[PDB]
């Protein structure tokens, strides 16, 4: 089997991406944030604290004939950006782009943090990291991908995020028309439950490539590119007037700037992030100071190849017995 779903930026700056997901019988379609950095499928629901729902589409398990309460199961997750949610668990039929899993744990939110409430466009998350991170207690649950894997034509999914445009998540097959050149595969460590790999270095603009190991995770659920402070300082040094702002919370640059590209290494291959990909617009409405899409990972504790990096590539999440990552230009 296979699945293919379009993923769509939630706004004009690609601050996140949503992908429609069918849950229950009859189908309840919710727009979920596909997150290779977490491992919980959770949704706004009829159980969510009413004051914490503001525009989101909710899952109502009582209206699904295939929904079943997973007795005694609860979940609670906190994300790196400070956001959180918690609730109870159902199993139900979940379909993504034609690919169907029965008995998928659908984690129903009873509580969500303000950032989720204030995001009317995101109805929940669909985690695509390794199931070892799943927070359901007392019985850990499998991700959508884990459940689907055996049935897929190939135990893979691919992320093809668009720049200011829709893209695609595929399950079970590699669309050889969706990238240029070849896919370069690189080793993955699952020891922290992430799609963790080691980049072979970087370049700023037309600069020389710096060969250096950068361990990090491929995370569709993180918007920006977070890299070591050395690397990040070298990037923003090439932008006149760019500086790190403690008050804003990262590197900002004059909105009048033309940003240089940023290249990262995958083995001997190179993915080039165009400068435009690195502009996340005014820090506040009307400001001439813009927020940078490359930021320091110092204080996060891990380097994160988020959407800014991933959207420059066709990315293969190979869930074979020994997982790997593949990157191609496109
Ligand atoms: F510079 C940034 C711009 C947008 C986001 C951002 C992250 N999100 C996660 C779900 N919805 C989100 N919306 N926005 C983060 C940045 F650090
Ligand atoms: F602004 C931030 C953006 C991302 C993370 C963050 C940490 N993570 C650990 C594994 N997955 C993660 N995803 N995200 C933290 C931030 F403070």
């Amino acid at each position: 089997s296979t699945g293919s779903a379009t993923t769509t930026p939630i706004d004009s700056l690609d601050d996140a991406y949503i992908t429609p997901v069918q849950i229950g019988t009859p189908a309840q379609t919710l727009n979920l944030d596909f997150d290779t950095g977490s491992s919980d499928l959770w949704v706004f629901s009829s159980e969510t604290t009413a004051s914490e729902v503001d525009g989101q589409t909710i899952y109502t398990p009582s209206k699904s004939t295939t929904a079943k309460l997973l007795s005694g199961a609860t979940w609670s997750i906190s994300y790196g950006d400070g956001s959180s949610s918690s609730g109870d668990v159902y199993t139900d039929t979940v379909s993504v782009g034609g690919l169907t899993v029965t008995g998928q744990a659908v984690e129903s939110a009873k509580k969500v943090s303000s950032s989720f409430t204030e995001d009317s466009t995101i109805d929940g998350l669909l985690g695509l990291a390794f199931s070892t991170l799943n927070t359901v207690s007392p019985t850990q649950q499998k991700t959508f991908f884990d459940n689907a894997k055996a049935s897929l034509d190939s135990p893979v999914f691919t992320a093809d995020l668009g720049y200011h445009a829709p893209g695609t998540y595929n399950f079970g097959f590699i669309d050889t028309t969706a990238y240029t050149g070849s896919i370069t595969y690189t080793a993955v460590s699952t020891k922290q439950g992430f799609w963790e790999w080691t980049s072979t270095g970087y370049a700023v603009g037309s600069g020389t490539f710096k060969s250096t190991s950068i361990d990090g995770i491929a995370d569709t659920g993180t918007t920006l590119l977070y890299l070591p402070a050395t690397v990040v300082s070298a990037y923003w040094a090439q932008v006149s007037g760019a500086k790190s702002s403690s008050s804003v919370g990262g590197y900002v640059f004059p909105c009048s700037a033309t940003l240089p590209s940023f290249t990262f290494g995958v083995g001997s291959a190179r993915i080039v992030i165009p400068g435009d990909y690195i502009d996340f617009g005014p820090i506040s409405t009307g400001s001439s100071s813009c927020f940078g899409g490359i930021q320091s990972s110092a204080g996060i504790g891990i380097n994160i190849f988020g959407d800014v990096a991933l959207k420059a590539a066709f990315v293969v999440f190979n869930g074979a017995t020994t997982p790997t990552l593949g990157f191609a230009s496109k």
